[PDB]
């Protein structure tokens, strides 16, 4: 009874909004997988690229281990809600046929990985702390280089080579792509990444069909690089009981940090202080400066495709600026 | 003695190799030690004498003595040619005494526990080095983690009386200008020091920027990198000896496991005289004649042998 509710849910898997904490409670705390193996189904991805069932399963399943499920935003439910938002952004009609199958699952494992083993913290709390991730990764991308290496590793377990059957010049490429995609979910590079994208919507050329006009890899790989990072900036542009539990949890997690900087002597980061913290002006800031510019302009890169998630993210905006006076 | 060579450690063509036998294969330590004295680093910077040895030599330890080039013996020609060029006329104190530490502690970490093949070899074996760092600049950061990580050892942090914001500072100086060295960024890291030349300001340099300034450092210890060509002949050809070596056994492993062989690595199809001729011509004359340019004209002696050293090398090919 329980796998068929779990079957209702997934039928929503190619629409934004998918109820995505509801999953994770009817899989058993396995969102990632069953909703990452929905969409290889949904796409043919797995007759394709030959890859076994059960080597998908258990790569999945291994995957899913490596998020931390004591954090309470960067885990496995996050890994799954951008999972599943990149595969409807790939599917929006502006860019239909415009990628290849090895682009989309280089897109879709991306996301997949985008997070995995992240301890809760932000990179500069790494860097402030002398943390032996940033001591490895000489505080440039800390978590991000950490997460793909992770993510790439654990291809090698056992019988989790998902990419097996792929030939070298394809995992060559897909390696390439995925890299790529994940650095560029640092925050850091948000404010180059949105001006890039601002000059490509611009300059955008559309073909006769009426898609868009990508014809070299760095153009390719900027709109598959901006869509993971919609992605994973998507919260707000969900419906407002999805967004609201998605708060609470970077809020938790946030204070969480600010306590360990506060029994640190460290000066707390911005929102992170749990004595002095105003969630609902946070909000409000977090979408007015980082979410709706970004949103506002993919919208444009697609338009109009994307008008309704654009609209939600204003409600949701309104909403939550209507309770702070 | 070995105190006899030494004396020329502000002379391009130091006479690393026999400081390197003099000093028991500790040229790493007896040279930065001896920098670190004639620029008044220990002072500057509180660094307790002992503590700085204890660092070097577990540093120095670090390089690989199997490797034929990139072990301790280059780390310290590189450590003692970017504090020569630290010395350019053109270039009076125009960075700081932090600047400074950080381009020689920087020279000195820049290839620790290089295990002499490529990124490229390193990436195409599936590496456990290449999955850490994604194909990126693999060997740079993990010189640089390295180099970082045995600060940590005991007694072996140099860096202890440094107040937080030098560190921070210093920090990142020193991972800026060893990621520089990846030969991969040599061409713009080329283009960046041509157009610091055509709009060159002047009194002596003037760099107001940290990033102009930063440029300089970059390119300056990727010149010390790039220096052997430049050197008096008896040290050049000992290090293309030494390079060739490593390239052939890197070329000797890729045939092993049937893998595309590296340029200039098959011993079996390989002119050692014509590679090098080809290096200078399209890598170290343009990079040297473009700093050349931009410390007009104090770099002319150093120019002057690459040039003959050139056509030396011309000249051995029939
Ligand atoms: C649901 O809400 C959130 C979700 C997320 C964040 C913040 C949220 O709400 C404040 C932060 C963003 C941090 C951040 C980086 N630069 C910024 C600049 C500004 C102005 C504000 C925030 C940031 N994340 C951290 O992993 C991503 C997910
Ligand atoms: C003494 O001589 C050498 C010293 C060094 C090298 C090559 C030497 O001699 C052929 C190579 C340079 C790699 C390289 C990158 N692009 C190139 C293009 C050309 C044309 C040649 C070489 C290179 N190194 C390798 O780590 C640095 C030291
Ligand atoms: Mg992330
Ligand atoms: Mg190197
Ligand atoms: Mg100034
Ligand atoms: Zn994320
Ligand atoms: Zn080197």
């Amino acid at each position: 009874e329980q796998e068929d509710v779990l079957a209702k849910e997934l039928e929503d898997v190619n629409k934004w909004g998918l109820h995505v904490f509801r999953i994770a409670e009817l899989s058993g705390n396995r969102p990632l997988t069953v909703i990452m193996h929905t969409i290889f189904q949904e796409r043919d991805l797995l007759k394709t690229f030959k890859i076994p069932v059960d080597t998908l399963i258990t790569y999945l399943m291994t995957l899913e281990d490596h998020y931390h499920a004591d954090v309470a935003y960067h885990n496995n439910i996050h890994a799954a809600d951008v999972v599943q938002s990149t595969h409807v952004l790939l599917s929006t009609p502006a860019l239909e046929a415009v990628f290849t199958d090895l682009e989309i699952l280089a897109a879709i494992f991306a996301s997949a990985i985008h997070d995995v083993d992240h301890p809760g913290v932000s990179n500069q709390f790494l860097i402030n702390t002398n943390s032996e991730l940033a001591l490895m990764y000489n505080d440039s991308s800390v978590l991000e280089n950490h997460h793909l290496a992770v993510g790439f590793k654990l291809l090698q377990e056992e019988n989790c080579d998902i990419f097996q059957n792929l030939t070298k010049k394809q995992r060559q490429s897909l390696r390439k792509m995925v890299i790529d995609i994940v650095l560029a979910t640092d925050m850091s590079k948000h404010m180059n990444l949105l001006a890039d994208l601002k000059t490509m919507v611009e300059t955008k050329k559309v073909t006769s069909s009426g898609v868009l006009l990508l014809d070299n890899y760095s153009d390719r790989i900027q709109v598959l690089q901006n869509m993971v990072h919609c992605a994973d900036l998507s919260n707000p542009t969900k419906p407002l009981q999805l967004y609201r539990q998605w708060t609470d949890r970077i809020m938790e997690e946030f204070f969480r940090q600010g306590d360990r900087e506060r029994e640190r002597g460290m000066e707390i980061s911005p929102m992170c202080d749990k004595h002095n913290a105003s969630v609902e002006k946070s909000q409000v800031g977090f979408i007015d400066y980082i979410v709706h510019p970004l949103w506002e302009t993919w919208a444009d890169l697609v338009h109009p495709d994307a008008q309704d998630i654009l609209d939600t993210l204003e409600d949701n905006r309104e909403w939550y600026q209507s309770t702070i006076p």
